[PDB]
This record gives structure tokens, C-alpha cells and sequence, in this order.
């Protein structure tokens, strides 16, 4: 297992845990916490499309714990900067929000959705979030420096930015994973001829970017942003992130040496690609431990159901096969309208499915072997509904509250 | 609300919060985490009957903090002495148990749950649970180090002992609770002729035991262990602790000034008293804050249900009333097979009930307002079912594990 952040999952959630969910819907956040009776709370009247003037297209909704109490607390990158909602541990979360620091705004550093990215990583290992974003010049960084005090926003590396050089959303991708193996989340670049790694030297400094694969980039094997999903993820158990992605014919992996060298680039599952009919607009494909043992597993959401390959635990896979005949195109699932995910609920670190439907939120359980039992109706609550749960206007994420 | 630690309750459970089942089964410790699939988990293949020899005659079985990671651990007074399974953070229990201590066990200092009391508790409150043990020469204590080094058991107060002057379990009541004020669990003796306090100084010390109040006693007013429940709660709302106990005609207060000096006693409720047929064979009484004010409530299990009485906020309350037709003796709920528990499930605070039954475990929810919703199967473990769960082989605790 490697904590991972990517663009499609900012949120880091345990690999082993009761993931919650957190929804920011219409009117505030909604927080399902997973418990024995599972409740929607509306935890604060800020953060929404009807609360605060929040919007997809010009802001960014996570959680983190800003705090080091190892609660989770809201944070919204508004207009003039970031705010905060601390979660008190005892389910409760301050509202109004407070206004931690004026930068990483839409109007504050004129950050844009479509230019750049914010994430909220401890990349320091001090136990709460830094704030870090890849702008403009390059990645920039607040330090937290504990009570929401927000050192400045630093420049720390001249690059991985929209000008430095020339990174962009429909063309690129840009991660936090530890490939270095040293515990600190290091930068991984999927540019246009290279993966790059910027190593995290663990005091709040980035190594120059280098490359490491020839491959896995626009115009270095053809891999292209719509089509083609890449992941990091922990592939052999010993921590470090491995990386992979669902190409043309199939799933193409290069292993981490536990130091951030990659080998060479092998088909490992004949499935899951453009080949096999898996497309950007219907088929989710995620990378998630769906057997406990720290190894990623590959699971999609295809036609049928549910395919899934399972890692033999040294980043080498057994075929793919259906194993849940619901949650795909052919039981009307959409990605326009409806959520999937795949995390532990149940703690015993093989993932579990659960998808925000048409009018039901269903899950299905792992069993502990890659498995999956019945479907079953969890609650009517975070559903489409007809535009309640709208993609365009509200986000929701799987987060452990209490990490 | 004000943390409390008593003989029947000697594990605090959060007034706002999820409450964990956790259950010391016949093969191991059981954890039941509030969630939305709530399944036994087999953590520990130890702590158990079948499992390391663990007795309820012999043996101490807990949940606590013991490494300040806010993740409760498991905790056993055995034989040899003090054994700990450490909680990961990631629902994984270290198994088997390491010992901490070869002290407070049952060949390892003659300690004896006929005699004895055996504690774990922040008295010093540095995040970690310190052990705290009334036995034969008084009270004796082993300070929590760190990293699960235990410091000498040490003599810290020549009272409250079997043989200091005479603490009898048949007779009186010995509690952990902050009466002083002082942020700080002090000790609480209700002995023969009066309520003793012994302050917390706070280097985790205790000073003399003080005569507070003339009455709760065997010999100051003729309360009775079974017959007259005496309990310490926050009823006023300030934080520290006050007292209650359900007398022949009903309740009597003493109300603590915040100081740790208390009022005149009086009757606040007519009812839960041996007057109007409450027994301590049948009809088990609770203090637990049902409406999320963070005052004591009283709750019993009577004859066709269960009985509340609210707190207006200051230590006097409403008439007692019926709120539920059920978990009572009428439809066979009974002190020798089953168990019931008082806390809130469902992070509102507000207390909700659970009853572990005979072939099943059910639960009624608290409307947020003390009202009770209709009882529901939750699940069919943690349910005597001849006789897995039998209270003579097997312990069954309410926890929070994540704080």
C-alpha cells in the first residue's frame, strides 16, 4: 500500500478502514457517516452551489485534516483563498468556515479548473495537510504551521506548471506518490515524452524533476487523456508506488525497484483497453486492494458488471472476470450522472463497491477474497434524484472522517 | 458531561458520538464497529474464554487508549500480569497481546475481582491511559510511560483499599470522576458513614481522602449496593461531576457548586426507587444524556418498558414517562441473560438503546428529543444464543475505538 493523490482522486482514503461519505450538495455538506444507521447530516450551511456561491467551475472541495488531530476538516479553495471547516471530533464541524489564507483563490493568484491543480497532502510528515498546488511558475507551496496559521505560498519548483513548462489537463497528468520510498509523497509527472519524478527530500524541498519512462505519455506510447486512465499505486507490497494504465491492448506496468527506477514496460491483463470495447465516457477503471494484501488490484466497471483482475502480489495479474453482474452500462449506469467508487467500508481492507444510483445508493460487500456478495439498497440519500446529486453542481467523495 | 469511570461502566463511552460493540467472546475479542455492515470481527485470538484462559472470575477485560494514538486498545488484567493488544489505526489488533506489566493479575500481586478494583484512566492527562488499582493497602498505581513501558505499581494512597480501612464490594461504591473541577479524574468513595473525594492533584497524584457529603452510604442513609444505584454524572452541565442516586422514593441529587462542594440533597424525581417496584434482579438503571445538552438523563428498564426522566438543564428535571414497550422484563428481557446499553449510535448526541437479546441483538434510535423510534434487528451476534454470549463466559463493552 502507497497514500496516493491523484487528479480523479484527490482524497487519499484507507486502504483498511469504514470509509464515509462526504457530499457538498445544493445546500451544504452532506456527511454520511458509515455507521450502523446511516444518516445524511447537513454539517455546514457553506461549501454549495445554494450556500456560499460555490461552484465546480471555479472551486475546489476536499477534506483533510488541516489540524493533526487525524479528524477530517472541509476545505473550500474559494475566491479570495481557503477555507476551513474544523471537524471537532466529536461530529461536529465549525460553521461559519474561517478564511486560512488569501491565495489559491480563483481571485486570489488567479487560479483557474482548467489550468491548474490543487491538492492538500502532508508532504512534510508533520501529521497535517500542507497546501500544494500546481500553478502558473510551478508547484506552489503553503506550509501549515499548526492553528490554521498558512506559512506563504511558495514557489518550490520551477516546473510541473502551466508555464513550466507547458503542462496541461488535456495532455498530462501530475500525482503525489512515493516512489522514492522514503515515507514523503514525491511528485510523479506524466509529461509529453517522459514520466518525471520530483523526489520529496522530506523538508519541504522538491529534487529537480527527472525522467524515468519512455512510455505511459502522449507522445511517448500514444497515451492519450481521455482513453487511456494511468494510476500509482503500491503494485508489490513493498510500499512504494508502482505505476499503471489501461492502454490499447490491455494493462501495461513498469515496477518501482523500491527507489523510484521503474523497469521495463509489460502487458500484464489482455483487458480493460480500447480493444476489449472499454471507453473514457462508460467504463471506470480504478486501481484498488481488493484482497488485504498492500498489492493494487484491477477493477472496471464494464458492460455487463463489474470486471476485476487480481494481483498474485508481485505486480503480475490472473485474467480479468465478471464478478458482479450490476453497476455497468447495461443496468444504466452512467458516468455523467451517477457515482461509483471502490473502497473499504468494512475494515477488513478489501475494497467494497458502492454506486450513487438513479433514485438508490447500492453497495456491494468484497468477501474478503475479491468476491462479491448480493446488492443491496443502502439508502435513497446522495442518488442522482433528478438532479439533486447533479455532477455539474454538486461533488461527493469516499474520505475516512476519522484517519 | 464530565468523563466517568464506575464499576459497572468502568469504560467512558463519548455522549456524542458511534459507539463500537466490542465483546470479549468464548474464542477471542470480538469487535462489533458501528458501521454499515456491521459483522463480528475476530480481532485477537486471545482475551477469551477458549482463548488464553480468560475467566470473568478471575480476570479485568478493557478498551483504553494505552499509546495516545486517540485508538482505543485491548487491555487484560490476567494471571502474570497486564496484557495489551495494540490498535494500528487501521482496525488491526496486535495478536498475540504483549505484557506491559507483571503486576494488578491474579498470581502477580494476589489481585482478585472479589476484592479488588482495576482501572485504566488519563489521571494525568497526557493522552494515555495510566493504571489505576484499589487493592489491599490502598490505592495503587502504574504510570503510563510510553511506548507500553510501565512504571513501578506504587502505593499513592494509604485508603480505599480492602484492607485500607475495610472497602468491601458488597458495601460501597469506588469512581473515577472530576468533582474538583480541576479538569482531572478524582477518586469518589461512597464508604460506610460518608462520600469521601481524594483530589487529583495532577503529577497523578491523590491528596487525603475528604468527607464531602453525609448520606449515599450503607451507614448514612441506608443505601444498599443493589437496591439503592448510586451513580456520578455532569447533571448541571459545567463539566463536573454531580451525584445521583434512585433511593426508596425516587431520586435525590446532590448537586456539585463546580468546585467539588455540594448541596443539600433532594428528591428531583418521584420514581426509579424500590417504592414504585424498582429491583435491582430486574430493572437496571442508567445515567446517560438523551437529549444532547450534555446533562444526565435517567433512563430504567422497567416491568413493560423503558422509563426516562429529562433534565431541564440545571439537575432538576420533568416527570418520569414510558417511552418504549420494549427491552423490559415483560417481554423477557433479563439482567442474567441479556445486556443493555444507553449511548449514542448515531453521532447526534442524543443516547440510543441496543439490547443484546436471546437469538438477537436489537436496537431502538433517540428521535433527538429522548422520544424512541421503533426497535429494530440489527444483527443476530453479540446475542446470547445458548450460550455463546452467556455473561458468565463472555464480557460485552460499548467503546468508542476511535476517539
Amino acid at each position: 500500500t502507497s497514500n496516493v493523490i491523484t487528479q480523479d482522486l484527490p482524497i487519499p482514503v484507507a486502504s483498511r478502514g469504514f470509509a464515509d461519505i462526504v457530499g457538498f450538495g445544493l445546500d451544504g455538506v452532506v456527511i454520511g457517516r458509515n455507521a450502523v444507521n446511516l444518516q445524511p447530516f447537513l454539517a455546514v450551511k457553506n461549501f454549495a452551489q445554494n450556500a456560499g456561491g460555490w461552484l465546480t467551475t471555479k472551486h475546489v472541495r476536499l477534506i483533510a485534516d488541516t489540524t493533526g488531530t487525524g479528524k477530517g476538516d472541509i476545505v473550500g479553495f474559494g475566491n479570495a483563498g481557503v477555507y476551513v471547516s474544523v471537524n471537532n471530533g466529536k461530529n461536529t464541524f465549525a460553521d461559519p468556515p474561517k478564511m486560512v489564507i488569501a491565495n489559491f483563490g480563483y481571485d486570489a493568484g488567479g487560479w483557474r479548473v482548467e489550468k491548474h491543480l490543487r491538492y492538500l497532502a502532508d508532504i512534510r510528515k508533520t501529521g497535517r495537510a500542507d497546501i500544494i498546488g500546481f500553478g502558473e511558475k510551478g508547484v506552489l507551496v503553503s506550509r501549515n504551521n499548526g492553528g490554521l496559521n498558512f506559512g506563504p505560498a511558495t514557489l518550490v519548483l520551477k516546473d510541473f506548471g502551466y508555464d513550466a513548462g507547458g503542462w496541461r489537463l488535456d495532455r498530462h497528468l501530475r500525482f503525489l506518490a512515493d516512489v522514492t520510498g522514503n515515507g514523503h509523497l514525491d511528485i510523479v509527472g506524466f509529461g509529453d515524452k517522459h514520466v518525471f519524478i520530483s523526489r520529496n527530500n522530506g523538508d519541504g524541498t522538491f529534487a529537480p524533476a527527472k525522467s524515468v519512462i519512455d512510455n505511459f505519455c502522449i507522445d511517448a506510447g500514444g497515451w492519450k487523456i481521455g482513453d487511456h486512465p494511468r494510476f500509482v499505486a503500491d503494485l508489490t507490497g513493498d510500499g512504494t508506488a508502482d505505476i499503471i494504465g489501461c492502454g490499447k491492448a490491455g494493462c501495461w506496468v513498469a515496477l518501482n525497484n523500491g527507489g523510484g527506477v521503474f523497469g521495463q514496460v509489460k502487458l500484464v491483463i489482455n483487458d480493460f483497453g480500447t480493444d476489449k470495447g472499454w471507453q473514457a465516457a462508460k467504463h471506470p477503471r480504478f486501481i484498488a486492494d481488493l484482497t488485504g494484501n498492500g498489492r493494487g488490484d484491477v477493477v472496471g466497471f464494464g458492460n455487463a458488471g463489474v470486471y476485476v483482475a487480481l494481483n498474485n502480489g508481485d505486480g503480475t495479474f490472473q485474467s480479468a472476470k465478471l464478478v458482479l453482474k450490476d453497476f455497468g452500462v447495461q443496468q444504466g449506469w452512467t458516468v455523467s450522472k451517477h457515482r461509483r467508487f471502490v473502497v473499504d467500508l468494512t475494515g477488513d481492507g478489501c475494497a467494497d463497491i458502492i454506486g450513487f444510483g438513479e433514485k438508490e445508493t447500492l453497495v456491494s460487500y468484497n468477501d474478503g477474497k475479491g468476491n462479491f456478495g448480493p446488492v443491496k439498497a443502502l439508502t435513497n440519500d446522495f442518488s442522482f434524484s433528478g438532479g439533486k446529486w447533479a455532477p455539474e453542481t454538486t461533488v461527493c467523495w469516499m474520505a475516512n472522517l476519522d484517519s
